[PDB]
């Protein structure tokens, strides 16, 4: 025969949990110590409490393994099976209503993001050139997000940063076809540029600055939309040159939803 402490150790369980089981009545030692008063159980009563807790594992609260008690179903294979089974079929349902609301909830974010784009005002400003040290890259990439990856832990080495809370998303086009990015910093002249690294001049631009206000990946929906329509819908035409996103204090990660990042768009 088995002690209480010995029944709850090999089930992992508190000793309680079995003398509760005992004043409802559904799981009862087959005798009470005579000098005692402790409670001992039979082997023979192992799966008996074993098929208890696995109910109890699925969350079936307890008053529902009392009621299969009393009617006899706990003690039957048959009737324990079907119980299980109804229970299944309840398992399955929540999680196909679920998964129907993340469809739903789906096809709602992406109404959300026409939305965006059709709040995505844009605001004329001239800047004069300045120049531009970091990372840069020669080459029609299909990686980016990469480059800044590559570019972040490096960054300290940047000597003379004329603003260090705001960086530079830097794409310039070449008349080869191919485009040019560089990610980095503006920096005063005559600063030393650090090891694989280089110093871009951003010429003196007129400049349409759409306010992107989501995640980094989403930037080139921006960049479709703008250049879909948006810059003519404003009677903007868009002019050779050199772009770039404005990374300051509004951005919080390439994967934050809370974001902004302003893209400043070369016009005529
Ligand atoms: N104090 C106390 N302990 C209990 C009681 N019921 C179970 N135990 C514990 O359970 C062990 C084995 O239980 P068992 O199957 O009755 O197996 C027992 C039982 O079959 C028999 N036995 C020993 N003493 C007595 C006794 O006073 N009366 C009876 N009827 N049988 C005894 O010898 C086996 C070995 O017993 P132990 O080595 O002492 O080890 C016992 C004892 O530590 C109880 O009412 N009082
Ligand atoms: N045919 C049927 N009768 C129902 C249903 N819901 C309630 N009842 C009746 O109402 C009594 C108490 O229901 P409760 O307050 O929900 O209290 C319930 C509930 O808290 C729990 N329970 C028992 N069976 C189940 C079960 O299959 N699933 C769940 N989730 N809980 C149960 O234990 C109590 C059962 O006590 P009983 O003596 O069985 O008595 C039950 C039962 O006769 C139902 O969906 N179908």
């Amino acid at each position: 025969m088995l002690t209480i402490g010995q029944l709850a150790r090999i089930f992992e369980i508190s000793t309680k949990t079995l003398r509760h089981y005992d004043a409802i009545g559904l799981f009862v030692p087959a005798r009470t110590g005579s000098d005692n008063g402790y409670r001992y159980y039979q082997p023979e009563q192992i799966e008996q409490l074993s098929r208890i807790l696995a109910l109890r594992r699925l969350d079936v609260p307890l008053e529902a393994i009392d009621r299969l008690k009393r009617d006899g179903a706990l003690d039957d294979p048959q009737r324990l099976r079907h119980f299980l089974q109804r229970h299944q079929h309840t398992l399955r349902e929540e999680i196909s209503a679920r998964q129907r609301l993340l469809a739903e909830l789906d096809r709602t974010l992406a109404t959300l993001a026409h939305w965006r784009i059709r709040n995505m005002h844009a605001r004329i400003v001239e800047r004069p050139a300045f120049s531009v040290v970091g990372m840069e890259y020669f080459g029609s990439a299909p990686t980016i997000g990469q480059l800044w990856e590559r570019f972040i832990p490096r960054e300290h080495e940047i000597a003379g940063k004329h603003d260090p809370e705001v960086s530079y998303g830097i794409c310039a086009q070449q008349p080869n076809g191919e485009f040019h990015y560089v990610a980095g910093f503006e920096v005063q002249e005559g600063w030393p540029v650090p090891e694989g690294m280089v110093r871009f001049q951003v010429p003196a631009q007129k400049y349409a600055v759409f306010t992107h206000k989501g995640t980094a990946p989403q930037i080139a929906e921006s960049f479709q939309a703008i250049y879909s329509h948006l810059l003519a819908e404003r009677g903007l035409e868009p002019k050779a040159g050199v772009d770039f996103e404005y990374y300051d204090q509004r951005f919080r990660g390439p994967l934050d939803p809370n974001s902004q990042v302003d893209l400043y768009i070369p016009i005529y």
